[PDB]
RNA sequence: GCGGAUAACAAUUCCCCGGCUCUUCCAACUUAGGUUGAAAGAGCACAGGCUGAGACAUUCGUAAGGCCGAAAGACCGGACGCACCCUGGGAUUUCCCCAGUCCCCGGAACUGCAUAGCGGAUGCCAGUUGAUCAGAUAAGCCAGGGGGAACAAUCACCUCUCGAGAGAGUUUUACAAAA
DNA sequence: ATGGTTTTCTTCGGGGAATTGTTATCCGC
DNA sequence: GAAGAAAACCAT
């Protein structure tokens, strides 16, 4: 009911409200659809630039971001729920981490470990203790000297965030700059709420402090308890996804025509960018089976191992058993670095218009089922792909 | 302004379980060979990018000053030593940019270290061939993190008809006025 | 029946230690 | 999420 207007200039405009015109404006060439959802014209003539002042308001979150246009009166033009990709980022940061300590320690430490005692170069105790300075209790060097350990002194620039602090900061400024490219933002407002979720707390100050170099003089600061107020007074029904509605009405001094947002907020879902993993699966199980059936994992116990291994099936079987044993260990897999990721636009074999959720099968190099936002599996052979992930996606 | 409490998530170094390839030897099971296992030993460690030496061991040295001792030295201190600190320049590094780690030259203030780190000497571990460059050369560094740009087979809402087709449905992108 | 193609279903490396750091909130002097 | 094996299928 309501389409975007971008002028030929590429300034946003005004929404306006009559269809019939925008089917009309589009017929005979003087605009074309910009983008499909929200639904968005750029006129191809030249007319004025005229814009009406518009306040936009942020209901803040870490997984769940509101965002509401009004206009001066009240009246909603864009509603928008962001869901956002924040609580990926500390378990890929600590698979990263470990993922690095393995590389420092099986291809550096422990081949120069070997090359030590192959050359003759190693302690003659085999082990020294050394006791690094800020430290009280020493460490176990083997054969040789430990690589330099540097956590004395080590400086940041004021205002350091970790990297999920730094995603949900930016993400934050990134989806407003995404409504102003369809709309012509004046005044920001951003719901402040007292304490009673660590990141976001974190981030508050630097998204205030960032929102308003953005907006000189046009941006506000409501309160939580503001909110339920507006809700009680003018009777917005309890939904989450119409607490920014209630925060851009705040700004307004005049408020006449004030009424919730009728019809659903456009959604919106974060992808990755990069993903710089080569491997998929490091199979590193090697599977013994006995007549087709799997009877142990390994030839001993991994670490934190609760199925039987080689030493139990020894211990509890007789050696006719275990010379009568197949091995099974399956290669490493690799990933497709440069395959279609997430995010990204396709059309499929019927001419439907998908966002890619993932990728499912593969065979003879080829990727077997596209997922889309909805579920459905297209077959991947007979898609064509489109456009590339963009970081947040309407589906 | 400082101190304390709480939470989140960032970094360096070390140690282990397990995994892969090969050798020796022993055992079991099978058609001299083959399969599985035990023991001992050796090598190996995202796909990759950069780099040509930098890893290791022993030994010597590592300011002034204070304090203990007669005997070198112990402790404090911290610089004229070193740096994770700081200026500049780089690798990873790309469609654009960053984070993190690391390297090189230098050392005003700040910050940190002296059982460390750095340098010297001695030893040990590479590669070497094609026309000054190129090649080769590891016990060298980084590598599984984040955003953005660009890329469409982009026609939505409403009405009518049988998911498809057609359509001024009030005028301006919009307000205002007008209809 | 045999060979090729599509659909369903399964599965993915962990532990410890010597240390350090940043941001936010709150409290107190 | 993504890769790959087993099942299931459909067939000529
Ligand atoms: C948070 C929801 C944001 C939805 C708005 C999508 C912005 C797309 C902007 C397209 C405009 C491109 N162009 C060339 C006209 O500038
Ligand atoms: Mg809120
Ligand atoms: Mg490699």
């Amino acid at each position: 009911a309501v389409v975007y207007v971008i002028s030929k200039s590429g300034k946003p405009l005004m929404p306006t409200t009559r269809c019939g015109h925008v089917r009309i404006l589009l017929k005979e060439g003087k605009a074309r659809v910009v983008e499909r959802k929200p639904f968005t014209i750029q006129l191809t003539y030249e007319s004025a630039e005229e814009t009406q002042p518009l306040v936009l308001g942020i209901d803040p979150g870490r997984t769940n971001i509101g965002m509401s246009v009004v206009t001066e009166s009240g009246e909603s033009v864009f509603n928008a729920q962001i869901e956002t990709r924040n609580k990926d980022v500390p378990k890929l940061m600590k698979d990263r981490k470990q993922y690095r300590m393995a590389h420092r320690r099986l291809k550096r430490r422990c081949k120069r470990r070997r090359r030590a005692k192959a050359a003759g170069t190693a302690f003659e105790e085999g082990e020294k203790q050394r006791l690094l300075p800020g430290c009280f209790k020493p460490i176990t060097c083997k054969s040789i000297r430990n690589k330099e350990a540097r956590f004395n002194n080590r400086k940041r620039p004021v205002g350091w965030l970790t990297p999920t602090a730094n995603h949900l900061l930016v993400t934050h400024l990134n989806v407003v700059k995404k409504v102003q490219k369809i709309l012509p933002v004046a005044k920001v407002v951003l719901e402040l709420n007292r304490f009673s979720l660590s990141v976001l707390n974190q981030i508050i100050p630097y998204l205030a402090d960032q929102l308003a170099d953005m907006f000189p003089g046009n941006f506000c600061v409501t309160s939580g308890q503001d909110t339920y107020l507006f809700r009680e007074e003018h009777g917005i029904p309890k939904d989450h996804y119409l607490d920014a509605y209630c925060i851009a009405c705040s700004a307004l001094t005049d408020a006449k025509k004030v009424s919730s947002p009728k019809g659903r907020p456009y959604m919106v879902h974060q992808f990755r960018r990069h993903d710089r993993q080569a491997c998929h699966k490091a199979n590193l199980n090697r599977s013994y089976y006995m007549g087709g059936k799997l009877v142990a994992t390994n030839r001993h116990k991994a670490m934190d191992q609760k199925t039987d291994s080689l030493e139990e099936y020894r211990a509890a079987h007789s050696a006719a058993d275990v010379s009568k044993l197949t091995v099974k260990h399956p290669s490493a897999q690799y990933k497709d670095m440069s395959r279609i990721m997430p995010g990204s636009i396709l059309v499929s074999g019927e001419g439907k218009l998908f966002t890619l959720s993932r990728s499912e099968g593969r065979n003879k190099g080829q990727v077997n089922y596209f997922v889309s936002t909805e579920g459905i599996k297209y077959w991947a052979r007979k898609c064509q792909y489109l456009r590339n992930n963009g970081g947040l996606q309407i589906y």
